[PDB]
């Protein structure tokens, strides 16, 4: 029985993503000089500025004014026309300083509280949810064709949103599409509306899901010609829900970008990423969601519950009998059983934390051994 | 079979909400002056200061510093041993102001795009989940006890955090108990323990609930003396899923403080909330979620889709057609289904959005009428 469901993306130079990356480009920067590092960086973008503040516990020193105006011009608002220019737009830091000065340490307790939920389903190649894969995809490409020189007249920012037709569980097609995109004085409406038809659209959206019944929209409200934080107002952890599973799956609140890996409102949300796609790629169901939870100076989770949904092969209980068995929940173990004291976190932070296969919390090495463990097949 | 669920809370004064209450109370003072006022107010609060940035179209004439250390006070941060003072505090702004200058105003299309979820439960009185619920009224409590004297020691920044324990769908009882408080230099933590035990905790939880078994931590680390915006750091749309049902149901990407109705982020949502919650308190079902999108231009939703998992008194079918007979869900109807062109909005910013009755999105009027056109019962 069909029913319908949508998820948005943006592209980077969104502002609310401007904001994202450079959080996230301070703590690559930090931890490529101090792994161990503990970072919170908060950012703030508005038509002349940049505000990027936060607490910082380290020995490194890095240059906040670059790390930004160089996160801005890769993103490429460059020019005054344009909307914001990473050459002359103000820059203000507000970061506060601290050098640092149990017997196991996975048995250390859990900096501050919160609930996490990882999924994956098997709906795409990469256990994502087709919805947000595409809607991430469409704006991948359009900066891929802007950045690329073919398509030249595009801007950076944008939104995708994709609406799917399922009839249960099984995609049926893509009732609509909506794509708008930042351009230049060079082109008009139906001109640009060709192009993204042609360049972007056509060659992203599997065929047979597109149908003479697909309501497109194009730049709708048309003449987008600026432009990323003027008149608009981009701060970090705005999209919690594009970074996650465009509301496929749910979330307890917490943003990523700037968040050192000892957060666990990063880490324990990676891992549950992590353990739900292990056991579907192992076959144990077809959808599953993790809630951990966490409390302030406890380690071990103050909860774990599983929802596959009706999807199982094996009982529920096997199941998160098995979840505690195969993966380290503690903060620290997290930390451990994934490798995160690395800086790969500034690709992140636009087009998806998930369904991105070379980050660590994506590979499926635990899916045998998890097979085994209660009913290999 | 059993499983347990987890949602968290914080108080008005934790940082984070700090920005939500002064932009909402921006966004009330304009509205007060001036209805159709278009706002949108984004703030950063850090340990000096407060950012209030943000577009609005008005005529309104507002003093933006007072308003903010109005805010400030209202939460009781009123001296430096506190972590921040409302009245040396620097309140800095970057609003930019514009003036104002389809044949059927309900039929004009929706500003932005985007997905919109809600829901209701018949799990409580008030048609929330009993998580969220508990966790506000812990936080609540906290505030009422703190700002009448019963327990003065108090500070104003807090968390709750109930994890429940289900047994399939019936609330069994209660598993943890997380409440952490600022406080001062008064108090011991055991001291701390046996009030916030007899005062906050043991008037809110329902007994039956309350075992042998519920592992409580309250100040689970010790000291919190400090405080707030010192040392951590709030922006507006941070708490998206305390706002919400922390997180039992889920959420399209958007926050709401700042914004003025005609953004669909805050009005579908709040509609949304106020579809379900009629559908079940006319025995439709037990539990709903419904979500609605929008795309750029556009009036009519791109999307419906209900999820009654399972808890229907009539096929989904029936209860789609019914939701589109009901409720006017253009984005201008919405304003009109609900009178929202008025300074409610305040209020709403710390406890909770939902969940509280006497706000036009939780009053259950449509109920009857609803029953009725597809199977009276
Ligand atoms: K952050
Ligand atoms: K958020
Ligand atoms: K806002
Ligand atoms: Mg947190
Ligand atoms: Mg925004
Ligand atoms: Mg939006
Ligand atoms: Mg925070």
């Amino acid at each position: 029985a069909k029913h319908l469901f949508t998820s948005e993306s943006v592209s980077e130079g969104h502002p609310d993503k401007i904001a994202d990356q450079i959080s996230d480009a301070v703590l690559d920067a930090i931890l490529e000089q101090d792994p161990k590092a503990r970072v919170a960086c908060e950012t703030y973008v508005k038509t002349g500025m940049v505000l990027v503040g936060g607490e910082i516990t380290t020995s490194a020193w890095v240059d906040i004014e670059e790390i930004t105006r160089n996160t801005v011009r890769e993103i490429g608002y460059v020019h005054s026309d344009m909307g914001f220019d990473a050459n002359s737009c103000a820059v203000l830091s507000a970061i506060g300083k601290q050098s640092p000065d149990r017997a196991d340490p996975l048995e250390q307790g859990a900096g501050d509280q919160g609930l996490m939920f990882g999924y994956a389903t098997n709906e795409t190649d990469v256990l994502m949810p087709a919805p947000i894969t595409y809607a991430h995809r469409l704006v991948q490409r359009q900066a891929e064709v802007r950045k690329n020189g073919t398509l030249p007249w595009l801007r950076p920012d944008a939104k995708s949103q994709v609406t799917f037709q399922y009839d249960d569980g099984k995609i049926v097609g893509i009732d609509a599409v909506v794509l708008s995109t930042q351009h230049s004085e060079e082109i008009d409406q139906k001109s640009l509306q060709e192009a993204v038809m042609e360049e972007i659209i056509k060659p992203i959206l599997p065929a047979e899901w597109l149908t003479s019944a697909t309501k497109f929209f194009i730049n709708p409200t048309g003449r987008f010609v600026i432009g990323g934080p003027m008149g608009d107002c981009g701060l970090t952890g705005r999209k919690i829900i594009v970074d996650t599973y465009g509301g496929m799956a749910r979330h307890g609140g917490g943003a990523f970008s700037g968040k050192d890996p000892s957060k666990v409102d990063r880490s324990a949300a990676y891992a549950a990423r992590y353990v739900a796609k292990n056991i579907v790629a192992a076959g144990l169901a077809d959808r599953c969601e993790i809630q951990v939870s966490y409390a302030i100076g406890v380690a071990e989770p103050t909860s774990i519950m599983v929802e596959t949904f009706g999807t199982e092969k094996v009982p529920s209980e096997q199941l998160t009998l098995l979840v505690r068995e195969f993966f380290d929940l503690r903060p620290y173990g997290l930390i451990q059983m994934l490798d995160l004291l690395h800086p790969i976190y500034k690709e992140t932070a636009a087009y998806g934390h998930f369904g991105r296969e070379h980050f660590p919390w994506e590979k499926t090495d635990k899916a045998q051994l998890l097979r085994d463990a209660a009913g290999l097949k």
